[PDB]
Parts: structure tokens; C-alpha cells; sequence
């Protein structure tokens, strides 16, 4: 069925836990060996949401190549991305070797540092300029250059240097700051426009290495952002729009990381974002 119909069918008949529970279902399931070794437990946030073997991001080190972290490689788009859990105390020198060794050119954040009166991932990065952060088991020194604080979100210029050959690089934090504590957002616009301006930033494009995108666990927001970006750009590049199926698509991400939307909830608000933003794209 198209979407927009197939949408308001959904909400008339209310089967949304349904339809969910029918993904849950029918989704891949891979070995997940490497995330459970026992020296990599304080490398988890959780105990289950783990990266498939076959698809996991390795970090270039002989002792430990182990980050929570997946590589999505969404074929027919043409788009990659990188979903990993926020970086937890003991593991954000990892997370930067990571953004370094990918050549990603930004890092997206969906979640709060604290939300609902708890930590959901590490200060990972300096709130000013002058003091900069040194981390000292991967070598690596971040810097804090600009920041400009929009009402639904905030853009960082962040510069990256690998201190054993001096080389630097500027990376882009583009940190979406109103997601609700609980629930979902009432409209897709502010999310659609934080999309956008990610998109036109260069950092989704094939010129870089893929995109970083974290949450908490890194597979219910994430995977609403690495959805709804996926079905825009298949709506642009074939002949008959209405054929992009949001169920299908989400079952090949899927393929790649566990999990991906974690609610009936984040389902529905997928389909309404993806639906507000074909308007946009055109041609209006
Ligand atoms: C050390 N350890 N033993 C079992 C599990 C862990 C662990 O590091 N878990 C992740 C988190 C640590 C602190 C907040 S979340």
C-alpha cells in the first residue's frame, strides 16, 4: 500500500502494536560473539543491545578492536551511517578513534546528557573554548572552536587532532536538545529541519567516511533518523515514489543493528515524518 493511506488506516483501526510487533517478529537475528566477551562488559551500556559480528565497527588496536557500534549500508539509497550507544566514562577515547579512523565528517546526538534525572552517555566533549580535552589512551585532543544554540537544537565546531602525527581535522556536532523525556514529539517539523540542516552540511555525503549517529542505546532515535533520511532519498531517486515502503526499509536496516525503533510510538511518528517531508521536498 502507499503510506499516507496506509497510515490513516493504522490509526483508524489502531493496530500500531500490531504492525510493530509483526517487525519484532520477522527481524534478523546474528551472532553477537565479540560484544559478549567478558572484558568487553564496562565496553556496553546495555546487556541487550549489542552490535552484530558480521557488521561492527573495528577499532585499529592489536590489544582490543571493540566499540559498541554498527556500520548501516543502505545499497540502493547510496547512503552509510554509523549507530553506536552514547559513550560511556571508560570508552569515549574509543568513540573519538572511531570518528577518526572512519574519516567521518560529523557526529549527530539525539539525546540529553541527563534525562529523566539520570546519565544517559559522558560529557564527551569541552563546553569551552580554552579548555580543551586530551584522551590519553588513544592519543587524541578535542577542541571546542564555535557553537551556535538554536531553540530546538545546537551546532558545534569541534577541531580533532591525532597527536602522534600532528594531523587535525574539523568535525561537525549537530545535537538535537528537545526530545521529549518521555513519548515522542507532537510534530516531525523541528526534527525534519535538523535533518536537513545535518544534510546540508556535507556530512551525509559520499566524500566523507559515514556519519556518527548515538542516543542512549543507539537504536531508537538513531533509527528514526537513519530511517526517515533513507526514505526521503528513495522517494527522490525512483520513477514511482508511492512504491518506498517504510516496513521493508526498516527490516533491511535492521539486517545491519538490532533493534532499530524501539516503540509502536517512534514507528508512527517514522511514517508521519517521512510523509511531512515528501511535501517539503517538493517540489513545495
Ligand atoms: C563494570 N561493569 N561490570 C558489569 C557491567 C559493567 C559496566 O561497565 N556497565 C556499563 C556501565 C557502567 C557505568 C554505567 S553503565
Amino acid at each position: 500500500m502507499e503510506m499516507e493511506k496506509e497510515f490513516e488506516q493504522i490509526d483508524k483501526s489502531g493496530s500500531w502494536a500490531a504492525i510493530y510487533q509483526d517487525i519484532r517478529h520477522e527481524a534478523s537475528d546474528f551472532p553477537s560473539r565479540v560484544a559478549k566477551l567478558p572484558k568487553n562488559k564496562n565496553r556496553n551500556r546495555y546487556r541487550d543491545v549489542s552490535p552484530f559480528d558480521h557488521s561492527r565497527i573495528k577499532l585499529h588496536q592489536e590489544d582490543n578492536d571493540y566499540i559498541n557500534a554498527s556500520l548501516i549500508k543502505m545499497e540502493e539509497a547510496q547512503r552509510s551511517y554509523i549507530l553506536t550507544q552514547g559513550p560511556l566514562p571508560n570508552t569515549v577515547g574509543h568513540f573519538w578513534e572511531m570518528v577518526w579512523e572512519q574519516k567521518s565528517r560529523g557526529v549527530v546526538m539525539l539525546n540529553r546528557v541527563m534525562e529523566k534525572g539520570s546519565l544517559k552517555c559522558a560529557q564527551y566533549w569541552p563546553q569551552k573554548e580554552e579548555k580543551e580535552m586530551i584522551f590519553e589512551d588513544t592519543n587524541l585532543k578535542l577542541t571546542l572552536i564555535s557553537e551556535d544554540i538554536k531553540s530546538y537544537y545546537t551546532v558545534r565546531q569541534l577541531e580533532l587532532e591525532n597527536l602522534t602525527t600532528q594531523e587535525t581535522r574539523e568535525i561537525l556536532h549537530f545535537h538535537y536538545t528537545t526530545w521529549p523525556d518521555f513519548g515522542v514529539p507532537e510534530s516531525p517539523a523541528s526534527f525534519l529541519n535538523f535533518l536537513f540542516k545535518v544534510r546540508e552540511s556535507g556530512s551525509l555525503s559520499p566524500e566523507h567516511g559515514p556519519v556518527v549517529v548515538h542516543c542512549s542505546a543507539g537504536i531508537g532515535r538513531s533509527g528514526t533518523f537513519c530511517l526517515a533520511d533513507t526514505c526521503l532519498l528513495l522517494m527522490d531517486k525512483r520513477k514511482d515514489p508511492s512504491s518506498v515502503d517504510i516496513k521493508k526499509v526498516l527490516l533491511e536496516m535492521r539486517k545491519f543493528r538490532m533493534g532499530l525503533i524501539q516503540t509502536a510510538d517512534q514507528l508512527r511518528f517514522s511514517y508521519l515524518a517521512v510523509i511531512e517531508g515528501a511535501k517539503f521536498i517538493m517540489g513545495d
